[PDB]
């Protein structure tokens, strides 16, 4: 199921300050190397928010988990029925992102269907005003188990590059719960390291983003 290359489909429907938009992405994932190759397309015209603010929202089941940490891989253990990924993202001196996604297998394709909602964003801010650089700094995240909520939690921050040279933080509050509320693997505390590369397709005329992502788990010998 995750031994070789798995095709990926991402569907995002959301709106920020009432500005509706949709994003569709296609690609493939390689969990053996924690590698992800995707191409996202804004199917409603121009994206009202910068692409770097949607990378974390747009599939941790493809993260590289070494053998000694296979007993702590919640994302793969919930497959193929899948899990739910809820997030509350708070942007520094700006609005909030509220997302809910379902990551499961629909046939031979790993599907991530998301619903986003941004509340009370400044129309002249860095988000709605498109003042961020086309980059995403590397970051780590602490993963902990939630025996009471029958899932896992994760709180981490992202450093976004502003075009004026400054740095804007985005506090992420993540919660994952298996689809169906069935028996869940409770992992020990560990870390997830991410590396992202954002580029453009020289033949694509629509608003899009090409992404090369590398996710690796660590913290348990």
């Amino acid at each position: 199921l995750f031994t070789g290359v798995v095709p990926i489909l991402v569907e995002l429907d959301g709106d920020v300050n009432g500005h509706k938009f949709s994003v569709r992405g296609e690609g493939e994932g390689d969990a053996t190397n924690g590698k992800l190759t995707m191409k996202f397309i804004c199917t409603t015209g121009k994206l009202p928010v910068p692409w770097p603010t949607l990378v974390t929202t747009l599939v941790l089941c493809f993260a590289r988990y070494p053998d000694h940490m296979k007993q702590h891989d919640f994302f793969k253990s919930a497959m193929p029925e899948g899990y739910v990924q809820e997030r509350t993202i708070s942007f520094e001196d700006d609005g909030y992102y509220k997302t809910r996604a379902e990551v499961k297998f629909e046939g031979d394709t790993l599907v991530n269907r998301i619903e986003l909602k941004g509340i009370d964003f400044k129309e002249d801010g860095n988000i709605l005003g498109h003042k961020l650089e086309y980059n995403l700094n590397s970051h780590n995240a602490y993963i902990t188990a939630d025996k009471q909520k029958n899932g896992i939690r994760s709180n981490f921050k992202i450093r976004l590059n502003v075009e004026d040279g400054s740095v804007q933080l985005a506090d992420h509050y993540q919660q994952n719960t298996p689809i169906g509320d069935g028996p869940v693997l409770l992992p020990d505390n560990h870390y997830l390291s991410t590396q992202n590369a954002l580029s453009k397709d020289p033949n694509e005329k629509r608003d899009h983003m090409v992404l090369l992502e590398f996710v690796t788990a660590s913290g348990i010998t």
